[PDB]
Parts: structure tokens; sequence; C-alpha cells
């Protein structure tokens, strides 16, 4: 699995194994001031946050998601949402939350096995493509998770959570700004350090 740290240079020779044309590189964000995310190239259709997993993280997931049962969120049909059954394969599972999500911005080589593995998973439930990832070999190289644009909403994808978690409007242009207002708003829920990689036009 893709190891549990911040490496764009790691992160994008994983993509171009799994087959993806590299006109999208991963980059580090700096940080969440304004002049940081300045240097971040653009268009940008993904951000990965990794952070350490803490008993306020469980306090506040069991609530939110008591929270959605009762108010319902929108979570469009087109996104693509994988559950996490391994703990270490959080990050390949960000990688594939980025991918999937924006697939028709990619251009896939020809025998490439994401996009296989994409084409194949695309009507599974979100239990069935972690079973499908499991068995999936040529996938093969403390938490991350992955925020994206789909049909003009902003999807936190988290596979401990049931479901995507829908956090307002946004657009593939504003993506970048609107991803880090809500790692601002994560960073809230606890009295730490900012780690997040880019997934941006090259
Ligand atoms: C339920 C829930 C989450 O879903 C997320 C993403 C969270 C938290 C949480 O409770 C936190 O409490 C800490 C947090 C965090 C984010 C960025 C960062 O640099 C350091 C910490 O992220």
């Amino acid at each position: 699995w893709l190891p549990l740290e911040a490496n764009p240079e790691v992160t994008n020779q994983f993509l171009k194994q799994l087959g993806l044309h590299p006109n999208w590189q991963f980059v580090d964000v700096y940080g969440m001031d304004p002049e940081l995310l300045s240097m971040v190239p653009r268009p940008v259709c993904a951000v990965l946050l990794l952070f350490p997993i803490t008993e306020k993280y469980e306090v506040f997931r069991t609530e939110e998601e008591e929270k959605i049962k009762s108010q319902g969120q929108d979570v469009t049909s087109s996104v693509y949402f994988m559950k996490q059954t391994i703990s270490n394969a959080c990050g390949t599972i960000g990688l594939i939350h980025a991918i999937a999500n924006n697939k028709d911005k990619m251009h896939f080589e020809s025998g490439s096995t994401l996009k296989k593995f994409l084409e194949e998973s695309v009507s599974m439930s979100p239990e069935e493509r972690a079973r499908y990832l499991e068995n999936y070999d040529a996938i093969r190289v403390l938490h991350f998770i992955a925020l994206v644009h789909v049909d003009g909403h902003l999807y936190e994808l988290d596979g401990r959570k049931p479901f995507p978690i829908n956090h307002g409007e946004t657009s593939d242009e504003t993506l970048l700004e609107d991803a880090i207002e809500v790692c601002k708003k994560f960073m809230e829920r606890d009295p730490l350090r900012f780690n997040a990689i880019a997934l941006s036009a090259a």
C-alpha cells in the first residue's frame, strides 16, 4: 500500500505504475495561508489530507453519522466511494478516490491497471469495491482522506465512514480554496500540523 506520508514523488511514481499519463501530478500544499495556496499549480482536481486518528475523531464521526442519518444529505450517484477494510490501505484508497472521481479529466495508458480497476468497479457497492481492492494484486506498490468536486458539491471521501460527506457547493475552479476551508473546519474539531497534497495540472 502507499506509505502513510504526504510524499508527492512516491505518489506520482505510483500513478505512473498504475498507467496514468503524467499531465496530473501531486504537489505538496505547503500550508493553508493564501500565499502558500498560490504556489499550487492550477487546475487542482483533488486534495488528500493526512492526519492522526484520535479519540476526538471517533467521537465526532459518531455524532456526524447520527446527524446525517437524521437530516439526510445529497450524495449524487456519480460519486465513487470505496469503504476501507484494511488500515494501511488508506493512502491507496485516497489515490483511488482522487482518480475515480475525476476519471474524465484523466488520460490512461493502454494497459493501465487502474483504468481496468475503475471500469470494473464503477457499478460496485462501496463494500464490494473494498473487497475487490483486497483481491486486485496489480494495485500493489496516520490516516488519509480525499476532497473532490462532483456535480457542484464538495465531497469528503473517508473510507472509515459509512458514506461520502457533502460539505457544500464548490466548482472545479474553486476546489483548492474550498477544500482548504473544509480543512480549517476539520482542524477546529481538535484543540496540530497541516499535511496535504494536491492533484494539480502538470
Ligand atoms: C471526524 C473528524 C474528521 O473527519 C477529520 C478529517 C478530522 C477530525 C475529526 O474529528 C479531527 O478532529 C482532526 C482533524 C485534522 C485535520 C487536519 C489536520 O492537519 C489535523 C487534524 O481532522
